[PDB]
């Protein structure tokens, strides 16, 4: 289903809240409604002289299998966005797939603070929208995000009654993978 084109870069949000320590998402929205699989997802961005590097991890929970991701791309210099190729990579770091100069995903920072933050993220693979998802992220695995960040979402145009929450899901993570 393709990613929601009403999304904009924010000013005026502090960098230094969002790329810090690690994130997990706490709860997603996919409105998409011919998905089944749910998932579960940690990564650790960062940002040096414009430059915006992530290490991203997902696992399936209907599945039970996950995969590992490196996500590079520039800060956009309009606000808190960033639009990023992605490698592939095992549990270790080590590359399996370079990126595929054709894809790329685009992370819209919509609110952080120090413990949580809302992101929008499109994944695009050439002409073909992978999807996008709304995703509350905590610094804890399993907190409750902020008043700050769930009025984010509201001002989002979304209901937070809507999204699935990830504490439930029966989630395995690689806390090493993601660690400073
Ligand atoms: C719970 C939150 C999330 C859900 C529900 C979700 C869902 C998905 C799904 C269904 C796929 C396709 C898996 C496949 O069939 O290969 C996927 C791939 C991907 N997601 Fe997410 N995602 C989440 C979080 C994130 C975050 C936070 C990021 C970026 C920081 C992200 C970036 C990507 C990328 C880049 C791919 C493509 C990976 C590849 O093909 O190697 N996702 N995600």
């Amino acid at each position: 289903m393709d990613c929601s084109t009403n999304i904009s870069p924010k000013q005026g949000l502090d960098k230094a809240k969002y790329f810090s320590g690690k994130w997990y998402v706490t709860h997603f929205l996919d409105k998409d409604p011919q998905v089944t699989d749910q998932y579960c997802s940690s990564f650790t961005p960062r940002e040096s002289d414009g430059t915006v590097k992530e290490a991203l991890y997902h696992y399936n929970a209907n599945k039970k299998t996950s995969f590992y991701n490196i996500g590079e791309g520039k800060l956009e210099s309009s606000g808190l966005q960033y639009t990023a190729k992605y490698k592939t990579v095992d549990k270790k770091k080590a590359v399996l797939k370079e990126a595929d100069e054709k894809n790329s995903y685009t992370l819209t920072v919509l609110e952080a603070d120090d413990s949580s933050a809302l992101v929008h993220i499109c994944v695009r693979e050439g002409s073909k929208d992978l999807g996008d998802v709304y995703t509350v992220l905590t610094h804890q695995k399993d907190a409750e995000p902020s008043a700050k960040v769930k009025s984010a979402v509201t001002q989002a145009g979304l209901q937070l009654s809507q999204f699935v929450g990830t504490k439930d899901l029966g989630c395995q993570y690689d806390d090493q993978f993601t660690s400073l």
